């Protein structure tokens, strides 16, 4: 139905720039968004392996590893129309107190280039638990994709950049290193007057 199991929803996902501006009159451009405060169509997994890096941590390992049913696809159609603050801010919800480990993994046609792995203590809200990963920096390596991607003179020669580029992201539980969600990210440019825009699909594997 969304973007989450039973057992850990993601509730909010942003990538933004907060300009120098800000600080005066406050501002943010969202490259992309997700707010999650009819079933999803579904996509065969083994037509994005080669987009993801082989061995461990890799698409096919961890689809092996399951369970099956905490694997999506996300489309972005990234918001490119924009020395500030760039930044990157997740929130999931769960009835289970737990410690999350959140991997983000960027790849270059299919290969690792830059992987971030952060922490999250549950967090006591209104009748659930809350991981607030908000306002960590995007990574040097990200900024300056961003700024590069921004400079190219046609979207189609963007979008083609942007066919080789792809996030994986791999939350589970510290303690007992079960899998929560793992999400494979996917990008194309928005059009110059669109803003960010998202479809997430179910990944499946044929039992057959
Ligand atoms: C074409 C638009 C690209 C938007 C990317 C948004 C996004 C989406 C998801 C994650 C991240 N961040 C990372 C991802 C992987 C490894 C990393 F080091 C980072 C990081 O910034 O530390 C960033």
């Amino acid at each position: 139905r969304g973007l989450g199991t039973a057992r850990l929803q993601l509730v909010e996902f942003s990538a933004f720039v907060e300009p120098p501006d800000a600080v005066d009159s406050y501002q943010r451009h969202l490259f992309v968004h997700i707010s999650q405060h009819p079933p999803l169509e579904s996509v065969d997994v083994r037509q994005i392996y080669d987009k993801f890096p082989e061995k461990k941590g890799g698409l096919r390992e961890l689809y092996d590893r399951g369970p099956p049913h905490a694997f999506f696809l996300v489309k972005f159609w990234a918001d490119l129309n924009w020395g500030g603050f760039y930044g990157v801010s997740s929130q999931y919800e769960s009835l289970e107190h737990m410690t999350l480990t959140c991997s983000s993994k960027v790849c270059s046609f299919g290969k690792q280039v830059v992987e971030k792995v952060e922490t999250e203590r549950a967090q006591l809200e209104d009748g659930r638990f809350v991981y607030r990963l908000l306002r960590s920096p995007m990574c040097e390596y990200l900024v300056n994709f961003l700024h590069k991607l921004r400079q190219l003179p046609e979207r189609y020669m963007m979008n083609s950049v942007l066919e080789n580029f792809t996030i994986l992201q791999v939350v589970t539980n510290r303690d007992t290193q079960e899998l929560l969600l793992c999400t494979a990210y996917v990008f194309e440019v928005s059009t110059s007057e669109r803003g960010a825009q998202h479809h997430i699909y179910r990944l499946v594997r044929d039992v057959e």
